[PDB]
């Protein structure tokens, strides 16, 4: 993409696994993700979801600069705007539409959006996107559906997400088409409302860790 | 949405169970609808897949008034627009399309189409909408599939149609993102063929008491 | 179609198996072509997914006349235009988008698109389409899943492809809206290397006696 600096690839190369973050309180946003970075997790993704989800990311991006934060359920044009003014690094969409490719293509942030069927990854790659979000994973038909589509589109790379967990994260990141996986199981809910960040950072190891093959 | 009088989140809400309706003999659609009304079912929707399916919505829109009567199957405006001069209170279409869409916001009944992914309901609602169909639902994953799809999604409502029968609509009633479910077993053709419209009454009833909890 | 000389139909009902060809060396296109015309089988999808892949359409379309060549895996407009001119007879792609949809119905071959939902299939209607791939068929959810997918539409008919073999292809043809599937076990990489054209025509043969329903 002629107006990305960071590319979308190299988001998805930096780690194996992309934390799908919910931050309900913005007060667990930077213990949070400082745990995360302490177990080797440094691509987060926090989701627009929560009222606090701006002023997170913005949180974040100021107290924990090593950490690659950014937007996730970012649904349009003008939600990437507002994510893009907040120091968001990139954006990540459940799925795609066509004013969301334009705005995301006319910006400045990488977009990886998200995609179930060829038909919305051809219509992805129309725009020449090349990484994208397999979401939800199980759904599409898991391992099976992306071994079937590498065979059209060889170069493609995904970055599935959507019952993915410890038990399976392997089976997707042995693929070649698979650049990493997104997964909300490195933070539990309860997590944070206990403070239990020192659990958090076990989650992170054990995921980087677990995710060597 | 501006131009609709019926919210179709009225539709939606005013019972559990939604009858998806295919009558081959005109003859029979009045005493089938007031069979409906008779078991507490006032949502009818006739679906566009036999000859007499438009003729049997104009019937039962002047016959029952105590029936919300609309089109099932809706494929197109063209379709939109004759199910419209019938006197269609509401459309419901097994997916959608732009053309469609934009004919629907622009109509005067509400249009709940059906939906598979997280990119066809996002162009959905680009025009507004927030009630979708999730369709077909067996097929799309079902339960989880919903749970997964519905999760980044929290405002948005469905109504789940496709493989769904008495024993598992409990499963999807009980979703905090359904409203009611769609279901065909309410008028069994065999029953329809042999005028065997006491029968439809109690499915119906037991459609309703069914749901309850 | 009105632009279409051949119909998307006829390229469908020829024979029960169209072979998803993936050809690296020029040279054994041909062979390759005689021998499945041998085995009985002529409507021959080749992919562009090899550098190759236009000229060995041209090749078959010049050395072997009597078989039906076209192009699998078109995923634009330009490719489209580009096989056209090659002499492919028909174009396969893997998903739909509105350009090509628009291209393929303003040009002269027909393009049998592949869908995975109802909207996808909604779409290739709206261009007045009928017949499309189900792709990929196995992942997709199988019979199951196009058994509902065409529930509600009645009139169009499928190509299943991704996943079918010996042991499942006929789950497939034995349904009313199948006409034929498409698999690439009919040319294994092997073979083809090898010059092992006798091995391909027994596949095709025994492939067309296996299909009879």
């Amino acid at each position: 993409m002629k107006n990305w600096k960071t590319s979308a690839e190299s988001i998805l190369t930096t780690g194996p696994v992309v934390p799908v973050i919910v931050v309900k309180k913005l007060e667990h946003a930077v213990p949070m993700a400082k745990a995360l970075v302490a177990g080797g997790v440094r691509v987060l993704e926090v989701t627009l979801r929560t009222e606090c989800a701006v002023d997170a990311i913005r949180a974040i991006a100021k107290e924990v600069p090593e950490a690659i934060v950014g937007a996730g359920t970012v649904l349009n044009p003008q939600q990437l705007a507002e994510v893009t003014e907040a120091g968001a690094q990139f954006a990540i969409s459940p799925g795609l539409t066509e004013p969301l490719l334009k705005a995301a293509t006319e910006g400045t942030i990488p977009l990886i959006p998200g995609i179930s069927t060829v038909s919305e990854l051809m219509l992805g790659m129309d725009y020449g996107l090349k990484e994208f979000k397999f979401f939800p994973a199980e759904a599409n038909g898991g391992v099976k559906a992306l071994q079937a589509i590498a065979g059209p589109f060889s170069q493609v790379r995904f970055c599935p997400t959507g019952g993915i967990s410890p038990a399976n994260y392997r089976d997707y990141l042995a693929l070649k088409s698979v650049l990493c996986i997104g997964g909300s199981w490195l933070v539990p809910a309860d997590a944070l409302e206990a403070g239990d960040y020192d659990r958090i950072t076990k989650l992170a190891r054990e995921a980087v860790e677990g995710a060597k093959l």
